[PDB]
């Protein structure tokens, strides 16, 4: 089964709770971060910290080596400018997975990849363009890839009670960051979402 995982993006909002939940679940977790002090110094903490940059192939290789599976939660530090930082990070992650024979990757993009393109808000088009590039990298890799395409990510407490919609939009437009992290981890325990797009969502009121 899956026992050793790498998490990319662990210092972001969904990343931090995914990381805590992964450690609590008993995974042996490796993270790649720019600064180890961005991780909590108390509570559940990962087994291995690599300090480096997801845009550097060798730093990513050190992080993927020896893993059973990879979680990808890269973002743009809330910058909406045209960018390739997510897709280029994913390119490095896939390259290292291929070199080491790691097959399983669970990666977050956004529900806008399931929208009619004519309805994506223009202000979010540049970030969505790079999510599309990232999804292409992962789909073309031939790895076992679960495409997680969440709607708006909220701060509601963990429920574990959300809906998972396959290959289409789901009936709520929000998912808590805690439920999203919970779902990321669920995708490590099953192959049934491999090659599919998944949309987690929930009604919190
Ligand atoms: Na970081
Ligand atoms: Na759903």
């Amino acid at each position: 089964a899956v026992k050793k995982i790498a998490i990319f993006g662990a210092t972001g909002q969904t990343g931090l709770t995914t990381l805590a939940q992964a450690v609590q679940a008993g995974y042996e977790v490796t993270v790649l971060v720019r600064d180890s002090s961005r991780l909590p110094s108390e509570g559940p903490r990962p087994a291995h910290v690599v300090v480096g940059d997801v845009l550097q192939a060798a730093d990513v290789d050190k992080t993927v080596a020896g893993q059973d599976a990879v979680i990808v939660l890269l973002g743009t530090r809330n910058d909406l400018s045209p960018t390739t930082v997510m897709s280029e990070g994913a390119r490095n992650i896939v390259a290292a997975m291929k070199a080491h024979g790691v097959d399983k990757v669970v990666a977050c993009t956004s529900a806008f990849l399931l929208w009619d393109p004519t309805k994506v808000p223009p202000r979010l088009q540049a970030v969505t363009d790079d999510h599309i590039r990232m999804h292409k990298v992962l789909r073309e890799s031939g790895l076992k890839y679960v495409a997680v395409m969440p709607p708006h990510i909220g701060d509601q407490p963990l429920t574990g009670a959300y809906t998972v919609t396959l290959d289409g939009r789901g009936p709520s437009r929000v998912i808590s960051k805690h439920d999203l992290g919970h779902f990321m981890l669920r995708c490590l325990t099953t192959d049934e979402y491999d090659g599919h797009s998944t949309y987690p969502s929930h009604q919190y009121q």
